[PDB]
């Protein structure tokens, strides 16, 4: 097959191609080779495909109607590497998730149910369910509205998303090492998975402030080398095997908030600096803020009460994470606002 | 306000952008620009809410229509959509995006396939110049598959040879709008030249680089970029380009001796980002400058002898050759260059 139907969408602060599962090769080696060609990878410019030469604009959602009881659609996230011939399936992606609901409704996978449509989305990569609510005025998806998210110009229709049962969905526990803190290459880190495996550490401990812009961080070869050494050192401890060629864990460098939020973060995902912050990445970081003795807890400003709005500051503003904690202080849910937009709909081609 | 249009996303040469039928876009320029900005996701350094790839070279538009001009198959207007300003500019040719125009026009039925290699004569509306491209149409259908390669694009595709005649002065009114082979601007000798793309040609070494740096190093060189932009703003009137402050011309061309067997090595700012490779008509202008005695380009170039000259223009990821025919007076009378293209996505683009 040399082409496939495809909707190009912005999902949250990321961008990529949304496919029906049936339209892609069933064999995953052939599927991944096709997706590389669709995107134009490997190429630092992605000039001969639809990737935008940024991992955050080189992403794929494979969506299908679900047979799981109570679930509307199944969603597989695939990261297409920009300049390697690698497609990875080892993580969730809550930004690209934002486009899944609207894509599924437009494609008839799930019926609109009034002016707003709840969509229960099984995230195949980790086996957990997320719930998105999509504006469907008059029974049709809209992308217009009054909502805004930092990192995206303008305003769009809101897409509230809610995540439960996130802890340990990749590493088998919230803290796969069993410790709140671990010393790695002479630095305290928290190894944490509440929907995204993360290594959380103080920006100041790897020799930056945590307030640098994306270009400054991407050009900092010395910083990138130092944190890559830590990432490779903890891959097995987080039950992720050999992470050398994986996209996980995400490296989260935290600092005290500056614009009135809970914490400030710079993320490497795992090699490129994030332009903003990942959705489940932010949930893991926000969760670490609540763990006494974590580097995150030391720099964070944490509100009182069972339902905590934790503003996570990032290079171009912030993204707020509403957590509720149970009896024992465990996070039992996380809710975040996203938006999406259909950008182009048609057929993608490969040679 | 228009909220969708049919659109083919293509790679044209080493560039990428949206190809539209003229009839599918707003007739009013202001409405058209607001639509195209929104299609691309501009202004936004990351172009996250549209189809632009956060680089001027992947934020380009071609507007194509069947031509009524005798002997011309299609009319093609090139539009640059700025990445992080609300500006769409029509002031230049674009010979990379031109490569997609032939195949696009045949797919869209604007020109019929003719044999297995279809000639397509293309009127470049921005300057009134014509290019002639040949498109592989085996069995009557465009193919993008083939054995040709161009530096800056992985793999191989169908060849699209292109030939340009009557190139000189199409934006500035003359090949050398100042009348001089060299002018001194901000302390350094430059050549102001237009052989299809208005350019300021200067020695890389005179502005503090070697000319062999990679694109990332050049885009990070704020001191260099400020020096170059001050020169650009100082030459707009001399080049008969009026007020260039919000324009994308002239292109700033920094030349050095060839290092990999070519005629000259170039780095180009277009005008603000460093080029990842080199523009097609920009290269023609630089190649032409190499032939002018006294030019900075002639001082660093290695120029082959003969009436037919293959001038290899070296750039950050290899080279692109310009085959120039020159007449007895030494004037360039045609330029021929190989490009390729590929259809990437076809369908409908949307805006709010
Ligand atoms: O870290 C990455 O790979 C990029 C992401 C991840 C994300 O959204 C999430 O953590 O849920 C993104 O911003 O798209
Ligand atoms: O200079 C620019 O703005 C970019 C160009 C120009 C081009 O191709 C040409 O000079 O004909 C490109 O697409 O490479
Ligand atoms: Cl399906
Ligand atoms: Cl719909
Ligand atoms: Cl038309």
């Amino acid at each position: 097959m040399d082409s496939a139907p495809c909707m190009w969408m912005r999902g949250g602060t990321s961008k990529g191609g949304y496919f029906l599962r049936a339209d892609l090769p069933a064999d995953t080696a052939a599927r991944d080779a096709f997706l590389l060609a669709v995107m134009g990878s490997p190429d630092p410019r992605q000039i001969d495909g639809m990737g935008g030469a940024d991992p955050l604009t080189s992403m794929v959602a494979v969506v299908s109607k679900s047979e799981r009881p109570g679930i509307d659609v199944d969603y597989l996230f695939l990261q297409v590497f920009v300049d390697q011939a690698i497609v990875t399936d080892a993580q969730n992606c809550g930004n690209i998730l934002a486009g899944v609901g609207p894509f599924a409704i437009e494609r008839g996978l799930v019926a609109a149910s009034g002016d707003e449509t709840r969509v229960a989305i099984f995230m195949e990569n980790t086996g957990q369910v997320a719930v998105a609510t999509v504006r469907t005025p008059g029974g049709s998806v809209t992308y217009a509205g009054d909502a805004a998210i930092d990192g995206v110009p303008g305003t769009h229709a809101p897409i509230p998303t809610e995540f439960r049962d996130t802890a340990g969905s990749s590493c088998g526990a919230l803290l796969p090492s069993g410790n709140a803190v671990d010393v790695v290459n002479g630095l305290p880190v928290t190894l944490i998975d509440n929907g995204m495996p993360c290594v959380v550490m103080k920006a100041a401990d790897v020799g930056i402030t945590g307030y640098e812009d994306r270009d400054s961080l991407d050009a900092n070869a010395e910083l990138k080398a130092k944190i890559e050494a830590i990432r490779l050192a903890v891959g097995e401890l987080m039950n992720l095997g050999d992470v050398t060629e994986k996209s996980v864990p995400k490296m989260m460098l935290v600092a005290p908030p500056r614009d009135g939020g809970a914490v400030c973060v710079r993320s490497f995902i795992p090699h490129r600096a994030h332009a903003t912050i990942g959705v489940l990445g932010a949930v893991s970081v926000a969760t670490a803020c609540l763990i006494p003795g974590s580097p995150a807890a030391e720099v964070a400003v944490v509100p009182e009460g069972a339902r905590k709005t934790l503003s996570i500051e990032h290079p171009t503003g912030e993204m707020s994470c509403v957590l509720e904690v149970d009896d024992a202080g465990n996070v039992v849910s996380a809710a975040l606002l996203r938006t999406a937009r259909k950008l182009m709909d048609g057929v993608v081609f490969v040679l």
